[PDB]
């Protein structure tokens, strides 16, 4: 009976970064809550975007998506012209990985947060 | 929607001590090594990958929804370790809990200063 419920994502432009993630992932538009702009995903966790007082240090947020959703999100990445890579080290641009019997790709948010989607989880 | 948060990296100086600290206090299974990370798993299919070698860590915030009984057990372990704790994210109200959303909640800090929090009733859901 222990779940991760939310975490804060620091941003330069709080509203733009929240809209960016929700748009690319195909989620509902974010909602204001306290000082945050909240992006909700399906396993009962939300990402609370907060505006930046200081240097934004990039974090890593990876999402398990359906096979069809993978194609749609990948299409939006190319549609916006976002650089992307097969690997967390960004040594293989313009490729996807096929780790763990699934498919996965990495890209960056407006502040350089490392974003990643995958279709089959490690282990599970 | 078919979109879930699957994992995120938790930066630490001492990867293993930070991982053991979170799993022990939260009452989770012992962490597992995965590449350079020590992974802590929670029940809604998200894993927290702790990585070592981050100098001064930039504090992040991780809040956990727990059952009513688990709240008492996790709060009991916080008190038993003698950890400072607060009702509010601003750490202005020490040694008390909040009752946000009709529930119960408390804040504390991990070995590197990450803002940790448990709550029993979420807004909306
Ligand atoms: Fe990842
Ligand atoms: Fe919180």
């Amino acid at each position: 009976a222990v779940e991760l419920n939310h975490t804060i994502v620091h941003a330069t432009d709080r509203d733009a970064s929240a809209r960016f993630l929700a748009d690319i992932l195909g989620l509902a538009a974010p909602k204001p809550f306290g000082p945050f702009m909240v992006v909700q995903v399906d396993n009962d966790v939300s990402l609370d975007f907060m505006g930046g007082s200081g240097p934004v240090r990039p974090q890593h947020y990876a999402f398990l998506v359906g096979d069809s959703e993978f194609d749609e999100i990948f299409g939006r990445i190319r549609e916006r012209g976002l650089d992307h890579w097969a690997d967390p080290g960004h040594r293989r641009p313009g490729e996807i990985n096929t780790n763990d019997g699934g498919r996965g790709v990495y890209w960056s948010d407006p502040d350089g947060h490392s974003l990643e989607i995958l279709t089959r989880p490690y282990g599970g």
